[PDB]
This record gives C-alpha cells, structure tokens and sequence, in this order.
C-alpha cells in the first residue's frame, strides 16, 4: 500500500491493455492529468487521476455527479463543457477519462507575450462562455462553477476558437455553501469577498474579469490578498452600494461606515488610485487604439466595437448580484449582433 497520495504514472506504460500513457499534461492539488492513447476507441484522452485523499475524492465524486447530470441534456449548449467519457478505479485512484482538448486561455495569453488576443477572438470566447453559463443556469442543473479562470477554459483545437470549460471540482448547485473559500482570487466576486450569499451570478463576475484579461493580456484585478483584491476592484468600480455593504458580514474587513451612514475604504495599517478613477474606458483604450494603443490601424477594433465591449463588461461587473447581467441577456447584447 503506497505512502504518497499521488499515483506513480510511468510514460510509455499501458493500463488495462487499453490506455498508452504518453505524457503528463499537468499536476495540481487534486492529483494529475495525463495524455493517453485509448487503443480500444483509437483516440487521445486526458485522464484526470484524483489523489488518494478524502477531500479530493469527495470533490471528484461531486464533479462526476455534475458532469453526468449535464450529459443527459440534449441541447448543443452542453458541448461548451468538457465531455467525461467514463470513470474507473485503478491502482486505488479514481480516474476520470475526458475528451482530449488543446491548451488553456492562459497558455494562449503567454503565446501573445501577454499583449492580448483580438477583440474579434475575445467576442468568440465571450459568446461561447455566455452560452455555457446559460446551460449551467438550466433549473434542473443550477450549477455554480465557482472557479472560472483562463486556466479552466481550454481550446478544443490549437488553430481554432472553439473552447470548453473544465474542472467542476469546486462546483456546487444554487443554494449550497460547501467550501470556506471559493473562486480564484483575481476572479473572486464582491459578494464572496464580503461573505454574502452567492448564486450563479459569481460565474458572470469571473467571466467579466477574464474577458478584459484576454484582450489586455493582464488580470483586471490582481490582488495579493483579499483586502488588496477588493481595493483594486474599488479603483475601477468605486465604493460598493450602501444597500450591499449594510448587509455584508465582512463589510468591515475592507470598509468603514461613517456617522452619516456613508461607506469609505478602511484605513491601511501604514497607495491606491481613488475610488472609481481607474476607468475601464481607459484600461481597454476605447478612444485610444485599444490596450496600449496596439490595436489602432487594425480592423475589428473601432470605438463603436470597444464601447459595446466595455458596456457588456460593466454589466458583468455590476456590484449587485440581483442586477448583474445574466447569460440569457448577455447573449442578446449588441456586442454579439
Ligand atoms: C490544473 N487545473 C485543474 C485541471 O486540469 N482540471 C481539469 C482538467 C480537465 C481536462 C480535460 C481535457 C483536457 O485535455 C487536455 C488537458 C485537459 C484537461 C478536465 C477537468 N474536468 N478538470
């Protein structure tokens, strides 16, 4: 019986006279993902090997349940989610076999030297991701991904724009609270930072942050910690509405109520641009040739195009989860006309 939690996986070995292990795709907290040739079906597969650890096995069984639940819907919208082919136990690990995909949107950014992809490619990713979130919002699913980031969105094919969402290991359904901390820090919604109730709208917040990053090459809100995260959000979007902060268990982690009932930023221990002064209009370079002016004198990057993109992003980055744009309405936006 092995001591480590990780499965020993030797490149070139063959599992169950079926799966020819080629290479490691990536390692994580959960375990690893290996590229393997399925000799029975004659196709490449990504095998997700879960660590022999109770927390990770629990997460993986939830991910299996949610993926199988999505599998039974007929809609074309379901193909924006990675397809789980099968799962089995092997050398005492849960193994999930997925369709082989290409590299992730962070790798795509690194291949641009973090200068960003075109607004035309950003629009394509945006439409597919809004369609995927519409699928998760199906009432019988009502799945909150809770970890949307460039690394969990993968190209199907390296030469094409088709994408899929992977990793439902931190996911839950509408009304559940399972994990102390949720969302990757850069992509973490205000409601989660403020310890407030969360629904499917937190995934739309993450998408808004991701889409700006895909076009600029840099994270919109790159917090070192939760206080820095909230402060960088405030630089762009201003002090959150009073009706939110007044109900927020963790309002006083970031803000203080003054005697008039108005909220300001909490004092530092002892740096940020004033609230609302880091305008998204200028981050995107709407009037100034796009990010760093590098898009002036390309097509598909007009002021008209940028204004529609910014308007949609700011609807996705609404502080109020009740009024934040929902996938159904985002798809009708003139940005997609
Ligand atoms: C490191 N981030 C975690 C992670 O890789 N998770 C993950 C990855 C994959 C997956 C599926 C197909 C793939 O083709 C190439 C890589 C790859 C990963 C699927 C699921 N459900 N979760």
């Amino acid at each position: 019986v092995p001591r480590g939690s990780h499965m020993i996986v030797k490149n070139g070995e063959k599992w169950m006279d079926r799966y020819e292990i080629d290479s490691l795709i990536g390692k994580g907290s959960f375990g690893q993902v290996v590229k393997a040739y399925d000799r029975v079906e004659q196709e490449w597969v990504a095998i997700k090997i879960i660590k022999n650890k109770k927390a990770f096995l629990n997460q993986a069984q939830i991910e299996v349940r949610l993926l199988e639940l999505m599998n039974k819907h007929d809609t074309e919208m379901k193909y924006y989610i990675v397809h789980l082919k099968r799962h089995f136990m092997f050398r005492n690990h849960l193994c999930l076999v997925f369709e082989m995909l290409s590299y992730n949107l962070y790798d795509l950014l690194r291949n641009t030297n973090f200068r960003g992809v075109s607004l035309n490619l950003t629009r394509k990713f945006a439409q597919q991701m809004c369609t995927a979130l519409l699928f998760l919002a199906t009432p019988e699913l009502s799945i909150i991904h809770c970890d949307l980031k460039p690394e969990n969105i993968l190209l199907c094919n390296p030469k094409r724009s088709a994408i899929k969402i992977v990793d439902f290991g931190s996911s839950c359904q509408l009304g559940q609270r399972i994990y102390q901390y949720i969302q990757s820090r850069f992509y973490r919604s205000p409601e989660v930072l403020l310890g407030m109730p969360y629904d499917l709208a937190i995934d739309m917040w993450s998408l808004g942050c991701i889409l700006v990053e895909m076009h600029t090459g840099e994270p919109l809100f790159s917090g070192a910690n939760e206080v820095d995260q909230m402060n960088k959000i405030v630089e762009v979007l201003g002090i959150p509405p009073a009706h939110i902060l007044d109900q927020a268990p963790k309002a006083r982690k970031f803000f203080e109520k003054l005697p008039d009932g108005t909220w300001n930023l909490k004092k530092t221990k002892d740096e940020y641009k004033p609230p609302g002064t880091r305008k998204l209009h200028n981050i995107l370079g709407v009037e100034t040739g796009g990010p760093g002016g590098r898009r002036a004198g390309e097509s598909g990057h007009t002021v008209a195009d940028y204004l529609k993109f910014k308007d949609l992003i700011l609807r996705m980055l609404d502080y109020d989860p009740k009024t934040r744009i929902q996938p159904y309405y985002a798809l009708q936006h003139s940005f997609f006309a």
